[PDB]
C-alpha cells in the first residue's frame, strides 16, 4: 500500500514529500533498454521485486536512439504496461525518454513532447508517474543553461497541461553530473527535480561535495539511475564505493533507482543468465550486484 499510503507526491523546500508533507524516499529497480530487455518488464516480475525485495519504484528505461522508440515506436507499450502494472501493485513508476547517443536532448524534441503529451494525458490522473524527460544529456556541446534547460521548459508545459503537478525529474550536464549548474539556474516549476548518476566505479567523494552543494541551493536530486560498476556498466563489482554512497543517500533523503534489471553479462546486471523473466528468484540467479541491491532495500 505504498501509493495508497504515501499517495501525491511533491516538492517541498528541495525535499521529496508525501501527500502529508512528511520526507519519503524512494528506492527500486530500472529496466535495462526496452528494446533489448523487455521481457523482463512485466506485472510478475514488477510484484516479485515488490514483495521479495521490497522495491518501492520501478523506472521503465525507454531508449529513443539505440533501436529504441525513434526506429520502432513499439517499445513505448511496454512502458505502458509497466505503468499499468506499477498502478495494480500500488507502487511508484518513473517514464524515462532515455536518451544517451542522442547526447542533446534537442534532437528529438518534436517526439518528446508528442510522447509526453501521450503519457500524461493517459496517466496523469494517477499518483504513481514520475516523469524523467531526459536521462543522460551529455557532451561539451550540450549544457544546462543552452540546451537543456530550454528543452525541458517547451516539454513541461506539454506535460503540465494534462498533469499540473506529478513529479518531473530533468537530466542535467555530463551523463546527469552537473547538478552545480543545474542548481544554480533552476527551473521554475515547483515539482522538479533534476537527475543526479553516478557509478560505484568512480571514486565519489567530490561527487558527493557536488551533490550537497546543489541540495544546498534547494535544488531537489532524484538518482533516477547508479550502478554498482564502473560507468559503462561494466569492469567490477565496487561494493565498498557503492555503500558509502548508499549511506549519503540515506544521509540526504535521496530517492534512487538502480541500473539495472537484466541477465547481461556486465557487472551492473541484477540477474544472471538463468533468472526467470517473471521473478522468483533463487539467490543463485542473482548477480553480485543484485545481492547487494536487493539487500539494501529490504534492509531499508
Ligand atoms: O562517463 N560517464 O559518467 C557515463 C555515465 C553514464 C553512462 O550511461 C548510462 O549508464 C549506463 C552505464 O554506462 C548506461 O547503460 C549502458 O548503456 C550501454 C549503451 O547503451 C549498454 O551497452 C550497456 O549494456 C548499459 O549498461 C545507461 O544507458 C546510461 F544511462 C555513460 N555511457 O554510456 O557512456 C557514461
Amino acid at each position: 500500500s505504498v501509493v495508497e499510503e504515501h499517495g501525491q507526491l511533491s516538492i517541498s523546500n528541495g525535499e521529496l514529500v508525501n501527500e502529508r508533507g512528511e520526507q519519503v524516499q524512494l528506492k527500486g529497480m530500472s529496466s535495462h533498454g526496452l528494446q533489448w530487455y523487455g521481457q523482463f518488464v512485466n506485472y510478475e516480475s514488477m510484484k516479485w521485486l515488490r514483495d521479495d525485495w521490497g522495491i518501492n519504484v520501478f523506472r521503465a528505461a525507454m531508449y529513443t536512439s539505440s533501436g529504441g522508440y525513434i526506429d520502432d515506436p513499439s517499445v513505448k507499450e511496454k512502458v505502458k504496461e509497466a505503468v499499468e502494472a506499477a498502478i495494480d501493485l500500488d507502487i511508484y513508476v518513473i517514464i524515462d525518454w532515455h536518451i544517451l547517443s542522442d547526447n542533446d536532448p534537442n534532437i528529438y524534441k518534436e517526439e518528446a513532447k508528442d510522447f509526453f503529451d501521450e503519457m500524461s494525458e493517459l496517466y496523469g490522473d494517477y499518483p504513481n508517474v514520475i516523469y524523467e524527460i531526459a536521462n543522460e544529456p551529455n557532451g561539451s556541446d550540450v549544457t544546462w543553461g543552452n540546451q537543456i534547460k530550454p528543452y525541458a521548459e517547451e516539454v513541461i508545459p506539454i506535460i503540465r497541461n494534462n498533469d499540473p503537478n506529478n513529479i518531473i525529474i530533468v537530466g542535467t550536464g555530463t551523463w546527469s553530473q552537473d547538478v552545480h549548474h543545474a542548481a544554480d539556474n533552476q527551473l521554475a516549476d515547483p515539482n522538479v527535480m533534476y537527475a543526479f548518476h553516478f557509478y560505484a566505479g568512480t571514486h565519489g567523494q567530490n561527487l558527493r561535495d557536488q551533490v550537497d552543494y546543489a541540495l544546498d541551493q534547494g535544488a531537489a536530486i532524484f538518482v533516477s539511475e547508479w550502478g554498482t560498476s564502473a560507468a559503462t556498466g561494466d569492469g567490477g563489482v565496487f561494493l565498498d564505493e557503492a555503500q558509502v554512497w548508499i549511506d549519503f543517500m540515506d544521509e540526504r533523503n535521496l530517492s534512487w533507482a538502480n541500473w539495472s534489471l537484466t541477465h547481461k553479462d556486465e557487472s551492473s546486471a541484477a540477474l544472471m543468465p538463468g533468472a526467470n523473466p517473471t521473478g522468483g528468484w533463487t539467490e543463485a540467479e542473482l548477480s553480485p550486484s543484485g545481492t547487494f541491491v536487493r539487500e539494501k532495500i529490504r534492509e531499508s
